[PDB]
């Protein structure tokens, strides 16, 4: 259970905007928000153009990730503080990428942009450029990623946490984030991602979070995989399960329903 090491408050953040070897990184859909204004000194990662493979359906490999961080001026030894709008979803997605590629010191700004703005804390429109660095990633740690064949093999073996809306989960509605069939993975439990967050964007307490998943049916005798439509809301939930609640065996299934719901002959379950 690692809340102390993985999360920083807006209060800590504002007092540490120019602290040695700390870098703030805004991650979202596009950089429109960041280009309007941002936390002072923060740099941006574009979740679509910087972090996705432009040809294959995948995110960037270790070399592409290293090249990107080198160009943006992030070092292996920097403490990276990630934040964003769209509910800190893409910031949590980036946090998961950082851990995948072996980065040690990285944390989320609790509540992201929503909490910062709600607090009335200053934002800046000054441009930011950092001197380039030499970042070298590790090979992916696939203990935190699930692929399609292991997800199919996990049915009835691992907890499968579906963080989509209840209407998607039951298959009442199908959903660019489309698939061939509605429904969920058999045996999956539905905990819509937002149940783990407060109105102001912050994560709920360890007490609230443990109750939420225990009541929904998370089985502590089983390992776990989280999923949504694309790796997005599921990365936020992955962070909750692994980093805050301390489960050691949690994978993000980034293929998610856009993959699974398009697979020929995959088991599908309806209703709930």
């Amino acid at each position: 259970m690692a809340r102390c090491d993985v999360l920083v408050s807006a209060d800590w953040a504002e007092s540490n905007l120019h602290a040695p070897k700390v870098v703030f990184v805004e991650v979202d859909e596009d950089t429109s928000a960041y280009d309007r204004d941002h936390i002072a000194g923060a740099i941006k990662l574009d979740w679509r153009t910087d972090l996705q493979d432009p040809v294959k359906r995948d995110f960037v490999d270790a070399q592409q990730f290293s090249k990107l961080l080198s160009e943006r001026g992030i070092a292996n030894e920097d403490t990276v503080i990630l934040y964003g709008g769209n509910n800190n979803w893409f910031a949590a997605y980036a946090y998961w990428y950082f851990k995948l590629y072996g980065h040690e010191k990285v944390k989320l700004l609790d509540g992201g942009r929503k909490k910062w703005e709600l607090d009335g804390r200053p934002l800046s429109s000054d441009p930011v450029s950092r001197p380039v660095t030499s970042y070298t990633a590790s090979p992916p740690d696939n203990t935190i990623r699930a692929f399609r064949d292991e997800v199919l093999a996990a049915i009835n073996v691992k907890n499968l946490i579906d963080v989509r809306s209840p209407d998607e989960f039951s298959g009442k509605i199908l959903a660019q984030e489309q698939s061939q069939r509605p429904g969920h993975i058999p045996g999956a439990i539905n905990v819509p991602w937002s149940r783990a967050a407060n109105e102001d964007g912050t994560f709920k307490s360890d007490e609230e979070l443990a109750k939420l998943y225990a009541d929904a049916g998370l089985d502590n005798s089983k390992e776990t995989i989280a999923y949504c439509r694309i790796g997005e809301r599921s990365s936020h939930t992955w962070f909750v399960l692994r980093e805050l609640l301390g489960h050691q065996n949690v994978k993000n299934y980034d293929g998610s329903w856009t993959e699974y719901g398009s697979l020929v002959g995959a088991p599908i379950e309806l209703g709930s």
